[PDB]
């Protein structure tokens, strides 16, 4: 190992997000810190001046952009309350209001964000789970935190993914968020701005892992279309990738790449099939000096491949 590495925590929550090609990756060290390590041409930080603040140990850890101009970092408090590390272009770092909220969810609860997309305005979807187990919607639309939509019950513990998209031939955004059951099935709750919340479930995995980590992106928004990846770690001690494209479907699944046991997940992409790309980010475990984080990459040019082997601070 490194010293570097020897202060992520081991199954640490990681988040990351992005403008295209500058990246950004959060992880929680062995203190309960958050931590930002940073891609703009090189690797850097991820060091103990790179906190942005405190979360609960073993918290989970998410993330959303309006590209890098205004960040949102999601943790629980030793408390179990929601919480929100904010960076506005400008202003830098800050405490942002979601916890001033204090919305209680159960100690186990995971954690996705969604900055809604196809407008200008900060808007702002959280999912988390409540005591009972239900998947809690909560809400920011420039005038304070409220709850949104609740979606139902999920598994104590279940990995939840999210992700919005605007379809250039609609006049709203869309969301789409996937979750694990108690019958251990990975499924699927969208959102279009017509049908709102669609009232059923869809099955995207048949059975993994009992609390399995789970990200999940969307890519190349068009004219009633779209592209969507989803991530989760098998039982084979893998991630593995669940695809929706355009036309087909889910139509398709397989493994990426080598993880640690219980390791967490991120996912960021940029581009589209019409235009050279798309680019995926993956950020993981898999035992690269121990308890580093370690990147895979896909892209047009060179398809599948291992990217950085050990992400700052390592
Ligand atoms: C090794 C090398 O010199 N090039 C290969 C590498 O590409 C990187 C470079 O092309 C670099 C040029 O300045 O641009 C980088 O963006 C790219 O790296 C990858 O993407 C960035 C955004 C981060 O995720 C990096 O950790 C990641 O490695 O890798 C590519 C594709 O995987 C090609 O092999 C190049 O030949
Ligand atoms: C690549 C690099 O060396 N970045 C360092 C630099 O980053 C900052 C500058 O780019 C600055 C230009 O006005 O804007 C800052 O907001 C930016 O901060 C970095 O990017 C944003 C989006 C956040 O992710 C920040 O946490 C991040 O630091 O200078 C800073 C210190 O000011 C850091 O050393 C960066 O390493
Ligand atoms: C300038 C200022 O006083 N900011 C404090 C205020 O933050 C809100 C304002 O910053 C407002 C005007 O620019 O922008 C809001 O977006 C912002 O709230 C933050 O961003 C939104 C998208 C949500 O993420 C919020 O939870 C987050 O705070 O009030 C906050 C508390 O809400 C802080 O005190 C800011 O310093
Ligand atoms: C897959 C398909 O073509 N039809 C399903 C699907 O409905 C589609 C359909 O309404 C089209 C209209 O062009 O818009 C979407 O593709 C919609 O699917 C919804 O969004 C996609 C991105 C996925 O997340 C998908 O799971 C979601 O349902 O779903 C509906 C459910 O009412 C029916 O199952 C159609 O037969
Ligand atoms: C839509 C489809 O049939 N997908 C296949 C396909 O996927 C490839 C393929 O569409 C080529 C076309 O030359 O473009 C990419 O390689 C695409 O890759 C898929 O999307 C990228 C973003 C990644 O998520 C990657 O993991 C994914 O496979 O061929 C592959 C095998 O090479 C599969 O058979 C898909 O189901
Ligand atoms: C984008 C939509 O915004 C409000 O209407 C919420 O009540 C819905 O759950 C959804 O988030
Ligand atoms: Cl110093």
């Amino acid at each position: 190992s490194t010293p570097g590495a020897q202060q992520v925590l081991f199954r640490t929550g990681i988040a990351a997000v992005n403008s295209t090609n500058h990246l950004r990756v959060y992880f929680q060290d062995v203190y309960g810190s958050i931590r930002e390590s940073l891609y703009e041409g090189s690797w850097a930080n991820g060091t103990e001046k790179n906190v942005i603040g405190n979360a609960k140990l073993g918290s989970p850890v998410a993330a959303t952009s309006k590209e890098l101009k205004h960040i949102r970092v999601y943790t629980l408090t030793e408390g179990n309350t929601l919480q929100e590390f904010a960076y506005d272009s400008g202003t830098g770092w800050y405490n942002g209001g979601l916890g001033g909220a204090k919305f209680q969810v159960a100690p186990y609860s995971c954690i996705a964000a969604v900055f809604l997309a196809g407008t200008d305005a900060l808007q702002l979807r959280i999912y988390a789970q409540k005591p009972d187990n239900t998947i809690q919607e909560y809400m920011w639309n420039g005038d304070g935190w409220k709850e949104g939509t609740n979606l139902g019950g999920a598994l104590p513990g279940t990995g939840i993914g999210a992700t919005s998209f605007r379809y250039t031939d609609y006049n709203g955004p869309s969301i789409r968020i996937w979750f694990q059951t108690d019958d251990l099935k990975l499924v699927q709750r969208a959102y279009d701005p017509h049908k709102g919340w669609y009232p059923d479930l869809v099955t995207i995995f048949d059975r993994a892992p009992p609390r399995t980590a789970i990200a999940a992106t969307s890519f190349g928004a068009g004219n009633s279309s779209i592209y969507m990846r989803i991530y989760f770690v098998n039982s084979d001690n893998t991630i593995w990738q669940v695809c929706w494209d355009h036309g087909k479907g889910y139509h398709d699944k397989g493994t990426i790449t080598p993880v640690i046991q219980g390791s967490e997940v991120a996912i960021i992409s940029w581009g589209s099939f019409a235009n050279n790309g798309p680019d995926l980010r993956l950020y993981f475990q898999n035992g690269t000096y121990i308890s580093a984080v370690s990147e895979w990459v896909w892209n047009r040019a060179h398809g599948s491949q291992l990217g950085r082997s050990a992400l700052p601070p390592a």
